[PDB]
């Protein structure tokens, strides 16, 4: 048997405590393995209250009345960024989104493209040192063995701030892979089947309601 | 008058204590001020046995027999990276070189690379984080008030490992500017006259001999 090293306890829309009550997809995780987890890929799917699948702008940014995108607080002239007048897409609309822990860092496919580029010798050596430092920072920020934590991602699409209503009723998730601090990579052999069974498909309310029970 | 906050005690070639005895321009520096120094610009000129100026690949990297650049130790196939069989220029050849404690930015080649793959907003945030990160590091390792310290830089050009002689017999240096830990910048009003007085000009051995006494 294959024991999943990163346990998803739940994935749920939650709203913050401020008067603007911004929505986030909050994924409750537990590192059940004996190794620190330095990176992960976790795929989510979204459903309305009737079990129909939803296409989202999953990583859309908020827009403010003065056109500011992705800010929070107040503008210097006094415009309230807390009031979300619209959304600004980032990734294309899709039934699924894959969240990555080292999202702040460029993916390894992209770093590998940069290595293979023709350049000066000192430029390649600059990138090598940068790669390692990036890896060391991620190791210091790893999820420790046994740690429970929430990883939260703003989810503005289908939210109406004035009423607090969100078209998304259920989020179901699956770990695609994880990377441990020693560099080893665990891949979920059940992932492709899960994606094929669920992505863009209707799901019963009993399955959705009990998905994390 | 004007009193300098950063005093150069000496600049000379030193060799390390490995069987390859790689050379380094070692700059002995004293913070004569009352504030910690987080960054500097120091310009060096080089002169041969008879006080004639030398043009160097000041920041060139070492080449090994297999052709690797900037490497230390031993290759898998047993190539000795300590044997320096040539040099690989970085900056163009010049009478002068200006050394810095803190780097101003990532190489332009890499910034441009990154914006095409990550996008403009990603790069701007990345440059911001990178600047702060280098600034925090510079502040933690600043030269303390009153303290002397040696800062070393490899200097391969005009050097012959098989023989041990270095063509550079005198390095004469001058502070251009200094950055204190609060962000403020002091500029040396004497620097431009110094640079004009020396760069590309022959100078007597007696002047070179006694420059730091």
């Amino acid at each position: 048997n294959e024991n999943i090293p990163l346990f998803i306890n739940n994935s749920k829309i939650q709203y913050d405590d401020t008067p603007y009550h911004w929505p986030s997809n909050v994924i409750s995780l537990t590192n059940s393995s004996e190794k620190a987890i330095m990176d992960y890929e976790i795929t989510c799917l979204a459903y309305d209250k009737n079990g129909k699948p939803l296409e989202l702008y999953w990583d859309a940014q908020n827009v403010a009345a003065d056109g500011e995108v992705g800010s929070v607080g107040f503008s210097p002239a006094g415009v309230d960024y807390g009031i979300v007048t619209g959304i600004s897409p980032v990734s294309p609309k899709s039934y699924s989104h894959t969240y990555r822990k080292m999202q702040q860092s460029p993916p390894q496919d992209i770093i590998s493209m940069f290595e293979k580029q023709q350049g000066k010798a000192w430029v390649e050596n600059w990138l090598k040192e940068w790669k390692q430092m990036e890896k060391e920072y991620a190791k210091q920020n790893a999820i420790a063995p046994g740690k429970n934590q929430n990883d939260a991602f703003l989810l503005f699409d289908k939210w109406k701030q004035s009423t607090g209503e969100h078209g998304v009723k259920y989020i179901i998730s699956c770990v695609k892979q994880v990377t441990f601090n020693d560099g080893s990579v665990w891949k979920n052999s059940a992932y492709e089947n899960w994606l094929k069974s669920f992505q863009g498909k209707e799901v019963s309310n009993s399955v959705l309601e009990n998905y994390y029970k």
